[PDB]
């Protein structure tokens, strides 16, 4: 079988993060060089997202970035389910689950660091978008608007969203409680968002309406994260 | 809003698996008693589901326990993800996994001192069978048939699948590689398995037939979880 250093590892995802900051989307292969035979492999995007996956499993689970991956599945993308770790961090997982998306991996404690999310207050719109610069990335106030989410989405960026629990008690039903949250954004169906919650799950499905008017007396917006 | 202690959550648990040791199913409600007001609640399965869920997202992603939990949510069952951290611990990951289900968590490390995973040979069926019950657990070992699956899931207990990845590549392809693996059958449609996989994700769908003929040449069994 096939294995990747730590290095080519390190070096491939900034290439494709490099890649994303064009606005295109995703490249069509990726280039890497095997840790043992230092032979030239053309990863498909079923295959880098797998490698990518795995490593990510592994960093996520472990605290710390494996040595190596070797190339054992395919996937739809490198994303890995990361709960929040405390009742006040939605907002920097769900930036560090972005950064999963973006081949920028930065943890949940590295970007609630950066961003100066707080056991009292947690985290405003207005400190994501001012500090994830800190992290490699750019905000992007949208609409709330399922045309705009699948604008970004098209271009391989996921979108944080913001809402009030409680709000979508009725049309969602997830929560039974009142406070403010957020969640990853990173898939479409027809009707559906696919949300991934720091508090719940990586496949939680809202309506395009439920979300959108689930932030009554707060920012109207939703936040696209990319490369900066 | 009603928060619950951790002496509090810990024979809520004792009593859930009890009651699960009668092979009768979920109870109709569990009773609790806040740790504010001293209040008696009796939460409905989606209430005692949803908050036993957010008990084990804190375990899982701390690895240790919450001082409370605020019941704030609701959910199907209590599973929260939980990905292998090393290449060889996917057996005890699974039978953590069903730990969860059946209100006596156990974590992945806990679970493999116990069955004696080890980095060369992983995990055979019968050290899975030998040593569950170090843990608290009965193994039984059933037919790979989607009837029997079903009838142990209406119990309430989860069923460690087994499986030669390579045999499944054509029928459903998650893996390119070649390894033994284990997962847990935690759910099925009408035609499918619905597998927490430790190495891809909690959701994996596989075709009865495709994960049932998926282990030629090892032992013909799938695995239920009970408590012994």
């Amino acid at each position: 079988m096939v294995r990747f250093s730590r290095d080519m590892l390190q070096d491939g995802a900034k290439r494709m993060f490099k890649w994303l900051r064009k606005g295109e989307g995703l490249p069509n292969y990726l280039i890497m060089y095997d840790m043992d035979r230092n032979k030239e492999y053309k990863l498909v995007p079923k295959e880098y997202a797998g490698l990518y996956e795995s490593r990510n499993i592994f960093w996520i689970k472990n605290g710390r970035e494996p040595n190596y991956v070797t190339l054992t599945s395919v996937a739809r993308n490198p994303l890995v389910m990361d709960y929040q770790n405390t009742n006040y961090t939605a907002c920097p997982t769900s930036l560090s689950l972005a950064s999963q998306m973006l081949y920028h991996y930065k943890s949940e404690s590295e970007c609630a660091k950066a961003l100066g999310t707080s056991k009292g207050s947690g985290t405003s719109p207005a400190q994501l978008i001012a500090n994830a610069p800190k992290l490699g990335f750019k905000i992007i106030p949208i609409k709330r608007d399922s045309k705009e989410v699948k604008k970004y989405l098209k271009k391989g960026f996921p979108v944080i969203c913001h809402w009030q629990v409680n709000q979508s008690r009725n049309c969602k039903g997830d929560y039974t409680g009142n406070f403010g949250h957020y969640g990853l954004i990173w898939d479409m169906t027809s009707t559906h968002y696919v949300v991934a919650d720091p508090a719940k799950g990586v496949n939680r499905k809202y309506k395009f309406s439920c979300l959108d008017n689930a932030n009554k007396g707060y920012r109207q917006n939703y936040y696209v994260v990319c490369p900066a």
